[PDB]
């Protein structure tokens, strides 16, 4: 273990609220995360309108710092249903404000999800996003 960071984002997942229920009842509501070609989702809730992660998520940057172009994934949908197109809500989180040369860390609550029409769903999810720019010895 060297002491020395090589850029990792971590998404932590406190809890969603105002689910778009279903016929049924409540739906299986589950977070999906992509950034650096990783997905990695929470653990999908049971019969649950505010289904409540709070857990932490961490990707590897490698030394790979943050830009304008870099944004972070979150899909939330109904585990139950895979290859149907039923989708809850989604929402995009524009890391371009947390780039810099100074670990940032801000707290994004209050998204509104939008269907894959990209219609208000009137669902909305906290989440807290925190940069860390890399340096070294080990620089790629």
């Amino acid at each position: 273990g060297s002491s020395g960071s090589s850029g990792m984002l971590r998404v932590i997942v406190e809890s969603a609220s105002n689910i778009p229920k279903t016929k049924f009842g409540k739906p299986d509501p589950i977070v999906s995360v992509i950034f650096k070609d990783e997905k990695k989702k929470t653990k999908k809730v049971d019969n649950e309108l505010n289904p409540v992660w709070n857990e932490i998520l961490e990707f590897d940057l490698r030394g790979i710092p943050l830009d304008f172009s870099s944004s972070l994934g979150i899909i939330v949908k109904d585990f139950e249903t895979i290859g149907q197109n039923k989708l809850i809500g989604t929402a995009t989180v524009a890391l371009k404000d947390l780039t810099g040369d100074q670990s940032r860390s801000l707290p994004y609550k209050l998204i509104s999800l939008l269907n894959e029409k990209g219609q208000d769903t009137g669902a909305t999810i906290d989440l807290v996003i925190g940069y860390d720019p890399p340096s070294g010895p080990s620089s790629g």
